[PDB]
Order: C-alpha cells, then sequence, then structure tokens
C-alpha cells in the first residue's frame, strides 16, 4: 500500500492545535474551536512524489497533565509542537512536551517540529531568534505559521512527515 504516519498535536491550551489542524484538513481558519474536543482526521498528501496517509491526532482535554493520554502518544511517530508567538509561557512549556514524548517513546530520538503559531499577529512576545535556538538544541526543525492565513501549514505538517520517513531509514 501507501505507507500510514501518525502524527500528534501537543502544545499548551490555546496555541492554534486546533486552528492549524482544522485549516489543514477543512481548507478554512476555524476561530474559538471548543479548548477541550479531541479528534482526529486522516488527510492524504504528496510529499516528495510519494503519497502517504496521515492520521492527525489533535490533542485537547483537560487542563492539565493526564497519564491517561500517554498510550495515545506512544502511537505517535511524529508530534508538531506548539507556541503561540504572542505567548511566553506557552513558549516555556514546549520544554515538557519534548521531555514527556522522549519519556513515552523512550527514545532521544523522535521526529518532532517545533511550531510558533499566530505568525499573522503584531503581538508578538517570543523572538525568533530564541525559538531558533531552542529548536537548534534539539535538533529539530522549527516553522512559524498561521492557522488564519496558512503561512507555514503545510510546510510544518510535511517536514514533520520527512522526518518521519528520515527515522524510518535509519
Ligand atoms: C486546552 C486544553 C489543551 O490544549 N491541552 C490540555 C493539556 C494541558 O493543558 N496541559 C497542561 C498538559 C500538560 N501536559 C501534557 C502532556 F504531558 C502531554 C504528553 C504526554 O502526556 C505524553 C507524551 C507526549 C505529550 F505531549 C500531552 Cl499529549 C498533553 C498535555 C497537556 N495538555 C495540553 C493540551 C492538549
Ligand atoms: N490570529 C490567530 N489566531 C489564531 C491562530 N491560531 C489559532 N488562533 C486563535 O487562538 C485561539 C485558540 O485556538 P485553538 O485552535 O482553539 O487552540 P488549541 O487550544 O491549541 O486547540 C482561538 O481563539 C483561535 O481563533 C492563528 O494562527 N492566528
Ligand atoms: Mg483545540
Amino acid at each position: 500500500g501507501m505507507t500510514e504516519y501518525k502524527l500528534v498535536v501537543v502544545g499548551a491550551c490555546g496555541v492554534g492545535k486546533s486552528a492549524l489542524t482544522i485549516q489543514l484538513i477543512q481548507n478554512h481558519f476555524v476561530d474559538e474551536y471548543d479548548p477541550t474536543i479531541e479528534d482526529s482526521y486522516r488527510k492524504q498528501v504528496v510529499i516528495d512524489g510519494e503519497t502517504s496517509l496521515l492520521d492527525i491526532l489533535d490533542t485537547a482535554g483537560q487542563e492539565e497533565y493526564s497519564a491517561m493520554r500517554d498510550q495515545y502518544m506512544r502511537t505517535g511517530e511524529g508530534f508538531l509542537l506548539v507556541f503561540a508567538i504572542n505567548n511566553t509561557k506557552s513558549f516555556e512549556d514546549i520544554h515538557h512536551y519534548r521531555e514527556q514524548i522522549k519519556r513515552v517513546k523512550d527514545s532521544e530520538d523522535v521526529p518532532m517540529v517545533l511550531v510558533g503559531n499566530k505568525s499573522d499577529l503584531p503581538s508578538r512576545t517570543v523572538d525568533t531568534k530564541q525559538a531558533q535556538d531552542l529548536a537548534r538544541s534539539y535538533g529539530i526543525p522549527f516553522i512559524e505559521t498561521s492557522a488564519k492565513t496558512r503561512q507555514g501549514v503545510d510546510d510544518a505538517f510535511y517536514t514533520l512527515i520527512r522526518e518521519i520517513r528520515k527515522h524510518k531509514e535509519k
């Protein structure tokens, strides 16, 4: 068949996980989507001439850490680690998400992409240079996105898939 990849979108409440994922699937910006609704979505994509089926989990639920998520997270093949460029706390939380991913996957080498969302807003408080410095330190790609304009959205998901395909060849 065509290969199938499980992708997981993680990050703090309100960063735009749902807006991103719905943009990629439904081709429109859905604002104020309920913060607690979780869903999976499927999408066929062609990347570098190979067609793949993406199964994308948009994480939600209660606004705390819960180990009830972790069996689900262990099924992820690649993760988008999303913060909002107008929200310093959401950037500060990225460390915790990467540590939990490494813990559940029991690996130092899990496909991941750092996503700085809401790039359309003028209210940036997270310096692109500091987020780039963090991504360099982790050894993972960094893409600034806007779910609203769609800037960066496809490149974030496609770069993740590329990282997964490379991982699977090691
Ligand atoms: C508005 C809800 C929302 O977007 N949330 C819910 C919660 C949340 O708010 N916090 C603080 C939270 C904390 N820690 C989380 C995780 F550690 C993980 C995670 C594992 O448990 C294991 C492996 C990878 C992980 F990323 C997840 Cl999936 C979610 C956590 C949350 N949520 C963030 C977000 C979905
Ligand atoms: N301007 C702007 N607002 C966004 C963007 N992404 C999400 N939002 C808004 O930020 C809020 C949270 O988005 P949501 O998708 O619910 O975040 P989630 O909790 O991470 O799933 C909503 O009010 C969205 O309309 C973005 O790229 N630009
Ligand atoms: Mg959401």
